[PDB]
């Protein structure tokens, strides 16, 4: 009895992909594809995202009809909506799904902490599960969980993060998220056993909460990589995540879709279901 899944933002880039992966997944069944683009309207969702025989689903553009349709007891699992929609509409699409009882799986792009607070409230009151997901890559999130665990027994830790050299911001978003997570415990790391001298400014990286250091490397040849290094006497423990090309959200997306069924309220971060 596979899961019935709506994909909002269906004709979009990540959207097209997710449609593809749901087709390949037997325990997941696409009931409906939605997009704003008038140019993509009639087409079949499967065919459109590039595969062989077209499914039986056209790329319509009205949400509630499809929601109501889904929340009509299928006899199988509760229904899921995966959103990949422009920032404008994300809050309202999500809220609209929650209202109908349909579980949202959606990234944080387009959503402010205050809005998430509000969606949290709608979900608790609705007792409808919802996943807000800052990072979709499994490896990153296992790394994050593993680091959080380890931080309770190690007092010393540094983060090294390496990206392609076209990348403007430093440190990256993810290295900082990872630092917040570690620092949420209210434990201070890296307490000095010596007064340091910076012979050259910048050598020790940036300071990011509860004494944690982040170092940022930029070179061509890299894509996205992150390494967390925990130290103790006689001992080093290193968690690394490397990205090979930028289409590895998928297992996370599908994992979100499966795991949200277990939820009666909103959860921030995938590292919490895992
Ligand atoms: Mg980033």
């Amino acid at each position: 009895a596979p899961i019935p899944v709506i994909v909002n933002g269906a004709a979009g880039k990540m959207g097209r992909e997710v449609v593809k992966a749901i087709a390949q997944a037997p325990d997941l069944n696409l009931l409906g594809a939605i997009d704003s683009s008038p140019e993509h309207q009639g087409k079949d969702a499967g065919e459109l995202a590039g595969l062989s025989e077209p499914l039986e689903v056209p790329i319509t553009n009205q949400l509630e009809p499809m929601l109501g349709y889904v929340a009509g007891e299928r006899q199988g699992p509760p229904g899921v909506i995966v959103d990949f929609t422009h920032p404008d509409s994300v809050y309202d699409n999500v809220r609209s799904a929650i209202a109908y009882g349909i579980r949202p799986v959606v990234g944080t792009t387009g959503l402010s902490p205050a809005q998430i607070q509000n969606l949290a409230d709608f979900a608790e009151k609705a007792s409808t599960g919802c996943l807000i997901i800052p990072n979709f890559s499994i490896g990153m999130v296992l790394l994050q969980q593993a680091a959080v665990t380890a931080s309770q027994y190690f007092d010393h830790v540094e983060i090294i993060e390496l990206h392609h050299n076209q990348k403007a911001d430093a440190p990256s978003g993810t290295a900082i998220q990872t630092a917040e997570l570690l620092a949420e415990l209210g434990k201070t790391f890296n307490s000095a056993i010596v007064e340091e001298t910076e012979k050259i400014p910048g050598a020790r990286g940036s300071l990011a909460g509860e004494g944690i250091r982040i170092h940022s490397v930029r070179l061509p040849g890299l894509i996205a990589h992150q390494e967390v290094i925990f130290g103790a006497p006689g001992q080093i423990y290193t968690l690394r995540h490397d990205t090979s090309d930028r289409a590895c959200y998928m297992p996370g997306v599908l994992l979100a879709i499966r795991k949200v069924l277990q939820l009666k309220s909103l959860v921030y971060g995938l590292e919490k279901i895992l």
